């Protein structure tokens, strides 16, 4: 699989928004958020989904109100 | 699925995941390591939330690396899984 850590969203946002957005790349297995909710940790089954998820969503404002969220790969070992 | 993370930030620049894993490997069975170079941060996994509590409390805000300010960790919320 692959794994991704999404920073600078709006304090708050839920799982399910976290979900919703990055399933349109790959199909995620497991999130973890980080208080107050403006950090996650995303699990893909594949390994090709954290590098097409990221090239789609960093630095973009995918959230009203708010700046562009900061996606990063976790390289594993 | 489950298990703890830990996001562990302000690590000294070119710190590498053998010495993360050395360092978190006092608290418990490391799990799982991922860098997040080039930021000077990573992720470190625990099978045992009581042992991510453990290294949490013992590392976050330590200046725990030689000529180095303070170490950040952070314990992530129990995971949502999909599966």
């Amino acid at each position: 699989g692959s794994m991704l850590y999404v920073s600078n969203l709006p304090v708050g946002t839920s799982s399910s928004a976290i979900h919703a957005l990055f399933s349109a790349y790959g199909n995620v297995k497991d999130i973890w958020m980080l208080s107050p909710d403006n950090s996650a940790i995303v699990s893909y089954e594949s390994l090709s989904s954290a590098i097409v998820a990221r090239d789609a969503l960093h630095n973009r404002p995918v959230f009203e109100n708010h700046g562009p969220v900061q996606v990063m790969l976790a390289k594993p070992s």
